[PDB]
Parts: C-alpha cells; structure tokens; sequence
C-alpha cells in the first residue's frame, strides 16, 4: 500500500458574515486506488503573503511518494521536519500538515473499512456541545445586529454562544447586557475570549467588569499576549473562571504545563498539524491532568468531520468547544456536511468507514479558486473575522 | 463486535538466574469469535500480597462485558477508574490493565486483519537495540559468575548490557574493572541502575567512581528515591551522563517534566497500564522534548510483542532499551518466541494480523500454577531479582 | 515625498559550497524620482514552502502607497501588523519586512543625500571584524576540503573563522585538531555553532570536548533548542564562554533579558525585521548592558552594506561578527560588493548618499529566476547550508 | 561638519506657582555656521549643590570640540563615560547630557533642512494629550486654591490633570471630592503620583482610599521608594490600575523590565540623558511590549519642542502625558512657544527644519542669571515645587 499522487483543490467560500475565506481540500491517491481526502483549512490569517500551491505539491510528493499511509509516525516526524513549529497560533505549515495528516487517516481508515472513529480510540461520546461565535463589537452599533444573530441561532438550536471581546469594553458589555436581559438564562455565552489582545492586567481589569454578566460562563479565553506564559498564570491566581489558551505548538504547550498557567488547553487540528499532532497534544493534557475543549479556526465538513471524530475519542472535554464552521460558512464541498443538532456536533455516521463525508466535485469548482491570493482586507477585519 | 468472556492463565516461569516468576496469560473473546491474546507480566515484584484471580476475572468481566474493543479510550478510562494510578513503581493494578489493553489491541489488529504496528501509527524502524541485564551484586563472590554472563551472551550476539549497582560499590566497581579489562571497548555497559536505593547526594558519590569506567555509558538510571523529583533534578545538574527514570503513573510524570528533573523518561507498558497508557506517556514525553528509552519488567513474549510494536513507532528513543524477557526466561507459552539477533529486539512479522504471536496451549498447561500465591524469598532478592 | 510603486526582483546565486539561495532585491519609488533599493536575504531555509511574489507586491504596495519614506516607525508598526513575529528562527515575513525597511533606509538617505550611516547616529568605527563560516562535518570524509577552505581564506585575509558543530563531534574534533596543528595560533574560530540541534547537556558534554581546543575561542552560539531560554541559562552558569543566541523575535530576546540567559546576543537585521528592528534590539540589548555581535543569514551586497552601516554605528559589539555573503555568494546584484579586506567588513563609503551601493541591471537580469520556488533539497542540508 | 564652539546661557524663570527654576540653554556651533539650540531642563532639584558653568563650558568642548555632530552614538557614549549613570532621579549630569543631545539633533536637522521629526523616525500622530499638574497639598486651607486652577486651566482647554499626593491622604482626599462634586466627569485626573514618598504598603493603604474616586483615572505613579522593584512588583499585583514609574538610569530600566515591577514606563529625556538616550529606554519598553508615557521635569518650549517631536514618534504611548512646561513657566526664551489645544501638546512645524524653535536674544538676556547658585528652599518645596 503506497502514495501515488496528490492533489490540492483551493476554494474561497464566504461566511454569513461577509468574511470570506480560502481553503485547500487534500486528495492522496494510492496504488490500489484508495484515495483519502483531507482539509489544510482557513489560511486567511495572517502573516499577509500567501503559499505557492504548485510548488507546495512538489514539496509534498516529494515527501509523501511511495511512502505506506500507516507510517503516521513517520510520516508526521518528516513533516515537521519540513514545517517547523514556529510557536506563532497562525503558522501556515500547521495547516498545511493538518490537510495531509487528516486525509492520511481518511485514506488508513477506508483501507480497513472502518470510521476514522475506532482509529482513534473509539467514542466516549457521540455529540460534543459546541457554541456559536458573535465576532467583537468594535463600535456599538455592531450590536443590534449581532443581538439578532443570538435570536436566530437560538431558534435553530445553538443556545449557547462564546463573545470576542477586548477591542471596545462598552460595546462588549451593552451587547452581554442586551442578551441577559431579552433571554434571561435561555442562552450561555460560555466565554469571553480575548484574542491574545490585551496585556494580563488590563485583561484583569475587563475580565471583572465583563464578569458582571455571568451567563453560563465557562472560561475566560486567551486573556493574554501569545506565549505569555507569566501573565496567563498570574492571571489564573486571580481569576476565579478557569483560564483557556490554544495549543499552537509543543513547546508552548510544555511551558503552559511547565508553569501550570492555564485551567484548559484548547487544542484543535488545524493550528498543531493535523489528527496525529492534537492527539498527542491531548495526551500530554491528559497525562497533564489538564481540561481540553475542541477549538476550532472554522473549518468545512471535511475538517468539522475529522475533528468531530477525534473530540468523541477523549475523555478529557468537559466544557464547551467551538468548532461550528459549516454553520458559519455559506457554503461547503461535500455531498453532505456535518450535522448539528441542538447546540451539539455530531460524529460522522460510525458505520461509513473513512471520515464519513463525500466530496461534491460540482461543490469544488463552483468554489474553486485559482490561489490563495489576499483580497482587499483591513488587520482589525482580519484580526476579528470581519467584513 | 463485543466482548463476552475472558480467561486468566497464571503460569510460573523461572529465569537462567533461577528467579521464578509468575505472569498472567490474557484472552478476550468476543461475539465474532475473534479473541485478543495478552499478558499481565511479572507479578512477583513487593509488596508481598496476591490477587485473587477468581475475584478479578469477575471483576473484568463486569467492566469489559458486552463493550466494543475498539472503544480503547473509554474502555481505559474505566480500567483506571477500578485500578487508580499510585505512584508507586510496582502497583499490581498496572499490571493488570495492561494485560487487558494489549490484548485489546491484539483483538481489535486481528478482527482489522493487521498488525498491532499498523494499528499504533506504523513504524519508524524494524528492531530496537537493547540490552542484556546483569543483576546487583552483594557480594565479590558473585563478580565472577556474572563475567561468564556477559562472555556468554557476548558470543550470543549481546553487545550492550546494564548494571544494576548501589548495594556494594565495591562489587560494582570490581565487575566494571574486569569487563573493560577482559573484553576493551567490545562490550558496552549503557546504563548504571541504582534502582531507587540510594539518596541523591550518596548517588552522586557512586555515580563519580563508578563513571570512572565509560564503557559507552548512556545513562544513569533510577539515582534517587521514588519521586524524588528535587533529587533527580539536583542530580541531572551535577551529572554530565543522561539521568533516567521510570515512568510508573501520569502524576508523577507530569511532576518530572514540570521539574525538568531527568533527560531520559524510561517507558514500558507494563508499568504504565499498557499500551495505550505508554503511548499517552511517550507522546507527553514527545511534547516536552524528552528522550525516551524503552523500559521492561522483563516479560514473556506476548508482552515483549506487544511493547517492541509500540517501540518501533516512537521517533524519540535514540538509546538502547531493556526488553530482553524471552532470552532471560527459560520458558515461554507461545509456539515461536519474540526474534533477538546482535542485540536487537525485532518487531514481529508485520504481514500477520494481530501481535504476531500465537500460545501454545500446552506450554500453558507446563507452566500452569493454581495462584500468584508467593514463595520462600527475601526482600533484597525481590529487589535485585536474585535467587 | 511619497511612495509611488515598488518592485520585486527574485534572483537565485550559489555559493562556493555548491549551496544555492534565492533572494529578493526590492525597489521603492517615489513621486519625485528618488528610488531606495532592498534586500529580502536568504529565503531558502526551512519551512519548505514559498511566498507568491505577485500577491506579496500587491500587499506591500496597499501597505506602503501614498506614505511618507520618513515615516519609518509608523511604517514598521503596519508592517509588523501585517507581518507579526512568530518566535521562529527563519519566518519568512522577518526577511520581508526587512528588505522594505532597508529600501525605506537607502531612500530617505539619498532624499538627504547623506550616507546611511548618518542616518543611523554615525560612526564608532569604519569596519566590523568578521569570520567565514565553516559548515559543519557530518562526516570525517569532509575535513579535508574544509581544511582548504580555511588554508585559502586565510592566504586572501580571513584570519578569524567560526565552526558549526554538533551532528558528529568525532568530525568536529578532527577538524579542530587538525587546524590547531597546521596553523598553530595563525588562525582563530571564535564560535563553535550548534545550531539549536542539541539539548543543553549534550551541548554542555559536546562544550567540554571541543573546549579542549581553544584557538580565539570567544563564544558558544546557539547551544540550545530555539527558545529553551531555561537551558540556555543553565548553560551558561556552566560554562566558562559566553553564551551567543540569535534574536529573532522582541519577544524571544525579553524573555532571554528577563531570565539572563545569555551573555552575547546575535542580531541581524534579516531575522528581526529590518534595520529599524534591529536598532531597537541592539539597543535593548544596551539599555540591559548586554553584548552585542551582529549576525547573519549570508546576504548580498545590497543586504551587507545596510547591516554594515547599522554595525558601525553600535557601541556594543566587543566580539568578531558573521556577515561574509559576498565572499561566500559566487555571484552578486551590484557594480561593486561591499569590500572586505584583513578580515574586516568595510562601511560603505561614507561620502555616498544612501546605501552606497549601486544595482546593476544585468546581473539582476543574469540571476533571475521565475519564482523562490524550491528546488531538490534535504532537510540536512538546509540546516546545515551544505549541497 | 565640525563642533567648534559651545555656549551655555543660564536662566531663571518662576512658574506661576510662585516656583522659580534654573535652566541652562545650549548654543553649539559649527565651522560651517549651523548653530544647534538645546535645553539642560530644570536643575532646580536635590541635592542642594550646584554646578560650575565655568568649568562645565570647558570639560564639555573637550568632548565636543572637533567632533562630527552626526557622530550620535560615539558622542553619547563619552558624554555617558564623563557623566556615568547614577540610578538617582534626579543625577544633573543627566540633565547636562540631553542638552547637549538635544542640542545635536537640532543641528543634525538644520544642516539636513528637515524637522526633528523626520530625524527620529517621523510621526505616528501630530499631538500629545498631555495633563496640567496641580501639586501636593500638606494642607487642608491648600485645596480651595488648586480648585481654581483646575477651573482656570479647564476654561482654557485642559480637562486631564494629575495630582502629588502622599503628604496628607486627607488633604488629597478632600480635593478629589471637591473636583467630582463641582466638575462631575468634565475633569479627568490620570494620575495620583506619590514622588516616592511612601512604602509600598502605605502607598497600597492610599490608593485603595484615594481610588475611591476615579475620575478616569489611567495608573498611580511612583507608589514606592526610588529602585525599590520588588515594592513596585508587589503593588503591581494587589493594584488594578497600571503602576507607572519614571526611568532614570538603564540599569533601573533593565531591572524594572527583568521583574515585571510596572506596567508603564515614564520616559522623559532630560533624566535620561537626552534624546538618544530616551529613544534607546523607549525602544527597550517597546521590545518588552511595556507601555510608555511621556514624562516631564517642566520645561522650556526648547525642551518641550524636543520631547514633542520624539514623542509623536513613538507607538507605544497610550496614555495621557506629563510635559505641560511653557504653560506653567511665566516666561519662555523663544520668539514662539510650543503649542497646546484642547490639553494636546503639538509637535512643532514639520515644514521647520530643526527643532522647530527659535531663540528670542531679547529675553536670553531677561531671564539671565549669573549661576545655578540656589535660594532659600525649603527640602519639602523641593520635593512638591511649591513656594
Ligand atoms: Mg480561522
Ligand atoms: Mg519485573
Ligand atoms: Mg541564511
Ligand atoms: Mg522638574
């Protein structure tokens, strides 16, 4: 069992938010005709320069070719080597890992007619709960809008959300006040979530003020400088709500553990390189005895799929996560996207072995996209996911 | 596919130093027919009580009857729940555990049609260089017998063994002094094991003569008490030479790698809970960018299978480990034993499903014993394993 | 005076080592016909993917349209906005932002039709001591050859070399001992290079053995993985010679301030962002009474002359530097290198308003290339910069 | 371009508090006849000696004489070798140090006919909100008085102020209750600065009473004893509000920034040394992502020119300032002063090549007096600059 081929399907597909990103859909193609897809999702983040994908498919091959697909090990060692972690939460070479390893276990799995599911561990659970996002306000009349986003959402089952905060403290707080007071406690916004923003203590100084409003408050998200290991733990002693950071690579992951300077680990795919780089991610959390909640960069069914199925596998997630992508994007390039239902993420179908989706190739031209060009975009729009 | 029964083999098998010691042979049968074979190793390790194997085979079947044995994740989760993590080396519950997950991974590999390599992230290399262990001496009077060893399995193909010193320097020193003398630099000594018996400080003592004698030395081992972390760390900086310890629970690891108290984490599933437990910790291990060395109780060759499966798909053991059982044993209860050739531990056949070994039902009926009930022995022959 | 259009010119130049890199020469013009001419250095170094040039002109160009040159600390913060650090050696968005700074500096220069250097707060000398580089042995095979390099370098001036060590002591060893003997005290290696690749103890085992030999040794330069600030710091209490450690990030190098980890820190404008980022860094480092050695990625003319003039500028740099580009390049853009003479890199001739070099158009021409696409290479030798 | 005289014209001018400051205006010239003006700030403070202008004339042009004025950096390290760094607030060879850098960078700019501005990385903004100062009561009968200011100073368009306080909390207290009560949220007081005066503790004990009263209150300043780092930590975490604190000396800086003893830095030229030395401190805070805010010792329209253009350089400040000298000085020596609108201070005309400031020869002579000799003064009018 050997790789023949690959090949990368860039698309843009917009949001409802106006925001429009761009993605890679992975095919890796082997001698005995199974082929596993995968997603090197959302690289509309910034650095601003964008990755040559003709010559990023040399550079794969050239890794990849007559290589067995279940040398996941060793396969993930010689990506790494070639896409080093850079402890930046938007490294390019993250995503890029992520859309092979994840199609790697998509291809393994369909080989032995099984679900990516009991390839990873088995299920723990088959649905994980999940929140919406509501992007920051950075003037007050973004608010209105974003109070009919909550009604919306909530009617069609997402009744609890998460809040980017930290640009405008009144704007946070007049839309926090809206919500509680037009759905008393039918919707949660399980967390306040800083973007690395703000320097420890002024986070300190939001943080008790935004609080004020507790509406199912689960953690307070990225309340600090990226890798600023210190501040994030001077500012778990002094928050009572458990302190959640994004895992971007292993060494920050080790001095979050080294310094004990976080409550949760978020850990997501695509920002450590792939299914085989957040488990062991999750693992060392575990080990750790450390919370984990899935986070997510919004990715399409084949990237919601893939993390759907390790999510279920640990035993560790017990708050909240975010992945709700193809809820927020206006399209999609499977046959079927991932199904949520109530606020909840459900597991691709157990019985259908591989990742449990299908690729739509009338889906992947009308997105298609002749590369991964930048389009007029401010840093604040990018910074927030806004449009 | 779900569990229905499960059988426990106690078997009594004696070494080529005459310690006898007693394991359990595991099989787990499921409702397709498929049964997973597997081995809770060396249950004669302090303290000095056993376990009903009566009462645990209900015990088992109470937590594995009726579930899918691919669910490896919640399946260990409950394992743990019933068998909790002491921080102690010899737990008896580890043993146990492990005996069930790496029969698990037997049976899950079988009903895939694939080997437990492929089912553990593929392989990064096809053998694993270990090395032969030659026991503490207590006396002078036993240097000379132990030379013949090392002459022995010298001419065997065992170019590397290890030490175990701490009890009579002396001795230690004498046997070091006549290798490097009888054999120059074609034998190797790659580690010193102090097996928990000295502070750090009188460690350090031993570890100055001791070193005085480098035949390709790569590590000290165990130099300071169980979970003396303080001293392992006081030690590692006072040490040019790797300092190693065992990983016996994910506490305890945690706390060495919050401590950065040792460079080499040495890892074997048998004191970990098995294989998935090892690959939660050598992942942790990864993580945190430690070294890790692949350690050993000494087990029978389904254990030996099951551990140099995981062995050659970790790309983080670049030292030479211990597994070395099946040449220690004078028996064995499968029909063709793990293959040792110059030293090296060979991963079994990757082309057969499961962990590429099979019983041998009446090597199980040889070695059959009605309990794990203890015989005449004393405690410094528990620790050294000495008869 | 404003920002009209800019361009990017991508060339490809080997070096005598059989190594070739890609760089990218930038040209900014302005309304009133002034135009500053840029280096973007050494984009081949890993990770293994490369930047669209047509999408980044685009992003420089919304970025810098319509400014002001002299608006330099305005222009960097948009620039670092865009392009932020990650904390990772060679990221790609560092070289970017350094070939529109340098351009930025060389404009507003010849806008004042004064030498850089003034621009820069003058001169404290009119050249930098430097040392050619010797890439590291993976073999003892390479010794040979590289003993000629030294034998040939020093007959043309270069009487002061540094040593990357670290993939085969034993090589390193015999390199060292062979130069000791046929040159006696003639020659110096001021640096022993271990290019992150071993942990602090190795390095420390590895510092203690080529130690052995001291010919004008002044520093130990990057003993430690990227970022171990905790084990460069260890190292440091344990050896006699500073300890030197590049700065590619303010982040990285308040954290190797905070922790007093290193003795010397390596700055180059390429790894930190440009001329203007390095003055920041190189005054950091004096606000924390820190020595200073100016680094390199081995530039062109263009990219050598802009850190000459920063070089010349500096009251702390006590110690021989890296930069020798020129002499390593077979090849160069300009109408005449920067010069090198007795060892010493020259400041550009001070009466020559700008950066004192100038382009030519048919070598620019002569060395072009369609893209920084990359070529057949192995991760060895993009860490090692051998072919 | 040679320095080749140097003058130095002491003036007195009284505030209109009735405090009277010594100054020092500085005249270098050149061989080519471009004379630089410069401002040796206030040396009206402790200790109770004074400095020979005689002998101060001479040791200066023996640094000065000959010298290349461009020639910064080399300039500034031997002023700093004559006038060594003395952890002391206010050390008069730092005063004496920034008139002669001043005075250098607006003879840098004339010669290259531009504005200072563009000789220090152009602007980031056009204007400063700066504060008007209202100084310490010991008194409860001193309050009525500093209310009128406050509304005379509002009237004429400054609505942030800052108030001294520590003497007596009650005095303190009464005028910031009298302010909310008769200006409601009009007035703004960014700043509650204790000038050293108490212990940590005390000072924790003030700001927790006097916080009582937040009138868009940005940080307390100087809440422990000059150097006292860990007092300043200490307060640092037991204090919401930002902890400012001014920088004097490098060494102060490095320590402050290596402790995490604040969270923004007061930097102000003339107890640093200069411009030079004030954008090496602003530089250093910017790489330790540190806060900065513009401090004042109140002076001239000279100095206050300086600090205006280095102030608009800079990205770091995100607070209200401090220098507000020409407005509180009854007199000047300039034909026009700096100017302030709506409590902005404006950098000086960027089409005006130098510093944007020109002398007027008429009130020189005015305010001429013979030496720095010292009146009758009390150490507590020192301390607070009342009379
Ligand atoms: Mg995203
Ligand atoms: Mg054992
Ligand atoms: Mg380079
Ligand atoms: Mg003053």
């Amino acid at each position: 069992m050997k790789i023949t081929d690959l090949e990368l399907h860039a698309v843009g597909i917009p949001r409802h938010t106006g925001f429009v990103n761009k993605h890679v859909i992975v095919k890796i193609h082997t001698d005995e005709g199974l082929t596993g897809i995968g997603e090197m999702s959302d690289f509309s983040h910034l650095p601003l320069y964008s990755v040559d994908l003709h010559d990023l498919k040399q550079g794969l091959l050239s890794i990849l070719l007559g290589q067995n697909p279940f040398d996941l090990m060793k396969i993930n060692k010689e990506l790494t080597d070639n896409f080093p972690e850079t402890m930046y939460y938007y490294e390019k070479g993250s995503f890029i890992r992520n859309g092979i390893d994840n199609a790697l276990h998509d291809l393994c799995a369909k080989y032995l007619d099984i679900s990516v599911s009991d390839f990873l561990g088995g299920r723990v659970k088959e649905k994980i709960k999940v929140c919406y996002p509501i992007f920051r306000h950075r003037f007050s009349e973004e608010v209105e809008s974003n109070l009919d986003v909550v009604r919306q959402k909530l009617e069609q089952g997402f009744d609890v959300f998460r809040l980017y905060v930290g640009k405008n403290l009144d704007a946070d707080e007049e839309f926090l006040s809206r919500v509680k007071e037009e759905f008393g406690s039918r919707v949660r916004i399980k967390s306040y979530d800083f973007s690395h923003l703000l320097n420890w203590k002024d986070a300190h100084r939001a943080i008790k003020r935004l609080t004020k409003y507790d509406l199912g408050l689960e953690m307070i998200e990225s309340p600090a400088p990226r890798n600023d290991f210190d501040g994030l733990y001077q500012l778990r002693l002094k928050t009572d709500y458990p302190i959640s950071e994004h895992v971007w690579s292993f060494k920050q992951q080790q001095e979050m553990i080294k310094k004990d300077a976080i409550d949760i680990f978020n850990i997501s795919p695509v920002f450590i390189g792939g299914l085989t780089s957040a488990k062991k991610a999750a693992y060392a959390a575990e080990v750790a005895s450390k919370d984990v909640v899935l986070g997510t960069t919004q990715e399409l069914s084949v990237g919601t799929a893939a993390m759907a199925h390790l999510g279920c596998s640990l035993t560790n997630i017990n708050h909240t996560s975010d992945p709700t992508g193809p809820e927020l994007y206006v399209g999609d390039v499977v046959k079927n996207r991932v199904t949520y239902k109530d606020g909840y993420l459900y597991a691709p179908d157990r019985s259908v072995k591989g990742l449990g989706i299908e690729l739509d190739e009338s889906l992947l031209a009308k997105y298609q996209v002749p590369d991964l060009s930048w389009d007029n975009v401010t840093v604040h729009q990018l910074q927030d996911r806004t449009a």
